[PDB]
């Protein structure tokens, strides 16, 4: 028993990353097969960067001016091409530890683990959600951009985030493999504002069941409610409105802890209306929102779903 | 910039990771060298871990009924000892994957990664302390026995934790790779409790200078303190005494944000006395206590310690 933020253990990732430069900007990218992925700033400088036009600096770039270097290895770059916001560098050299893998999009709500990378060199990794705004609450210094984001089922592995850029609230803003940045941000250094950053409530919920398999029920009320009164408070506090496929996915917790879902939100509402009191569950003093149901059936070993 | 409990990147350690099966036990080992680590109790059936003898139970055992296995690999077991609570299995193969590793004994308070595993397996990734009851909080489910903890400094694992059981209360409880345990625990099926778990208050002025070269700085006050002053607080909340010892490692924090390390006590203590008042700090609503002063410093790049 216990309750973790646990990332996926990151060595089919880490044997994928190398060190990418173009003139005098270094960054990480992703070799897959015979493929590196980059973001694309790699070809801007610094003032490049106030009002890139990406075409227009991508005709003075050839094969030779892309620098791969993994470990000691440098890497032949035979063709490159922009597809979106991301090279995709083709080199001479498959990646002998490319592991199985895919390239996927993910909604809000969503977690995934992230490997920060400096240098082409793996740092340390942590459990992140795509914000309801499209933007994660990260930690990245200089050079971190073209770290990934991804999630592992068995063995093989999902893709689903690069890193781009910070914004100047000091939240972060990437792509997905294919180049597709979530939400609306674009790769320029202009001042971007970042939405309302609502909790995602179906993740709370999820949690709220963790904590009651882990004995923590404290917070269970005698309450029952409908999704249109939930949802009524939940706008108030600036969480996600709930569905009935979020009811759908919270099926295997409620049937553990035989706590009905509605049950679950009407305490969850109360919790909402009448706060913590200065009270924890699993040792937070807020409400978590950054585990999937699909991540605490994780955790929770006698939960039955499948 | 932000600020994330991250763990090491855990591909090192992933390629270590064995199932160990006697009889009808199964959990996992740490292959080494030629040699495989594991808790001493593989060898005991659920009603010998009653009042396990282990001297007793390991005479009707040859090297034969260990088996050791590597993904599909076999691996063939030429002698066996025990150390402490440890088994130490001899193989006829080295590990190829073996990383460059010490084993060390860390004190309370200190941070590391557990990667936690189910038949020699890795499932994921988190950083943990070791509390000053010599617990850990963690999140293991059955079959994790032998699950290890570690740290990386740049290409070399220090592995510091081996786990071993869960107390009554639901904490964690396991040795170092010589197989003494941290703290007074023993590898018996009998009730046994844990002692006061305080605040590690190092690791909480640590993450408030995090907080502060983030940009979270409401809590700074117009006060200092001195350390006795302080130490009366600490002892009140169960807070750990604070020493020249722990002032001497907060120095490049201090000197990054120019905050005497005795004036951020001295806001610490006002946190204390009149708690959060609904407010944040790094995304936290309650004082982080799982980072050291070098976990800090690593995630802040513009910190000058060397
Ligand atoms: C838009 C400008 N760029 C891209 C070069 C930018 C802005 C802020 C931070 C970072 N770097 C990281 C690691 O996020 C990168
Ligand atoms: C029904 C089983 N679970 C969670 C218990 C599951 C299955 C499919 C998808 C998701 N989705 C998320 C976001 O967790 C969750
Ligand atoms: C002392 C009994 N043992 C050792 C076999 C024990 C007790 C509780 C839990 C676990 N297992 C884990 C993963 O902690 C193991
Ligand atoms: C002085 C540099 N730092 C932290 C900034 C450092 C150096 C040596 C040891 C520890 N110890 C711990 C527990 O962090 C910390």
């Amino acid at each position: 028993s216990g309750f973790r933020k646990m990332a996926f253990p990151s060595g089919k990732v880490e044997g994928c990353m190398v060190q990418v430069t173009c003139g005098t900007t270094t960054l990480n990218g992703l070799w897959l097969d015979d493929v590196v992925y980059c973001p694309r700033h790699v070809i801007c400088t610094s003032e490049d960067m106030l009002n890139p036009n990406y075409e227009d600096l991508l005709i003075r770039k050839s094969n030779h001016n892309f620098l791969v270097q993994a470990g000691n290895v440098q890497l032949r770059v035979i063709g490159h091409s922009m597809q979106n916001c991301v090279l995709k560098l083709k080199v001479d050299t498959a990646n002998p530890k490319t592991p199985k893998y895919k390239f996927v999009r993910i909604q809000p709500g969503q977690t995934f683990s992230v490997l920060a990378c400096y240098n082409g060199s793996p740092s340390g990794v942590y459990q992140c959600a795509m914000r309801p705004n499209f933007t994660i609450k990260g930690s990245f210094l200089n050079g971190s951009c073209g770290s990934v984001g991804f999630n592992i089922d068995y063995d093989c592995v999902s893709f689903c985030y690069m890193h781009h850029m910070e914004l100047p609230t000091g939240v972060h803003a990437g792509t997905d493999l294919e180049g597709n940045f979530y939400g609306p941000f674009v790769d320029r250094q202009t001042a971007q504002a970042a939405g309302t950053d609502t909790t995602i409530t179906v993740n709370v919920l999820a949690w709220l069941y963790a904590a009651v398999i882990n004995g923590d029920r404290w917070f269970l009320n005698r309450f029952t409610t409908t999704l249109n009164d939930f949802n009524l408070v939940a706008m108030k506090y600036n969480y996600e409105p709930l569905t009935q496929d979020h009811v759908d996915i919270l099926g295997p917790l409620s049937a553990q802890t035989g706590i009905a879902v509605l049950d679950m939100c009407a305490s969850l509402k109360e919790l909402l209306q009448n706060g913590m009191n200065g009270r924890t569950i699993l040792g937070s003093a807020l409400l978590e929102d950054e585990f999937t149901p699909f991540d605490v059936v994780r955790q929770c070993s006698g939960v039955t779903f499948q």
